[PDB]
């Protein structure tokens, strides 16, 4: 019938690889490759974008939810400088992002043209 093993917590349940990041205390200088450094370690990142014409937000994708459901579990009330930029997560509205070019407000790990320098 079933394993005599089976799963838990209804396995935290899903609903996309995409997430919305806010700054609660934005006083220091934040960009593509300080969002990418601190969700990497977290899992394999696809794709970021950056808003600030009122506050500062940004969001980020990954290749698996699984790794969007590591993401939020151990980046949320985070510090990027030990103290201040505090970090808050939840999931997005939308199933997926997109991208456009690579540049301090918006860049993509995933494209076969991300370019680079060596």
């Amino acid at each position: 019938q079933k394993i005599s093993r089976p799963g838990d917590s209804d396995d935290s349940r899903s609903v996309n690889s995409v997430l919305l990041f806010t700054i609660l205390n934005p006083i220091y200088s934040i960009t593509t490759d300080v969002l990418y450094t601190i969700c990497n370690p977290c899992g394999p990142v696809q794709r970021i974008v950056i808003f600030r014409k009122n506050g500062v937000q940004a969001m980020v994708e990954f290749d698996s939810v699984q790794s969007a459901q590591r993401a939020k579990a151990s980046l949320n009330g985070a510090d990027i400088y030990s103290g201040c930029c505090t970090l808050k997560i939840e999931y997005a509205k939308p199933t997926r992002l997109n991208v456009f070019k690579n540049d301090q407000d918006t860049w993509d790990y995933t494209n076969p043209n991300l370019s680079g320098q060596g």
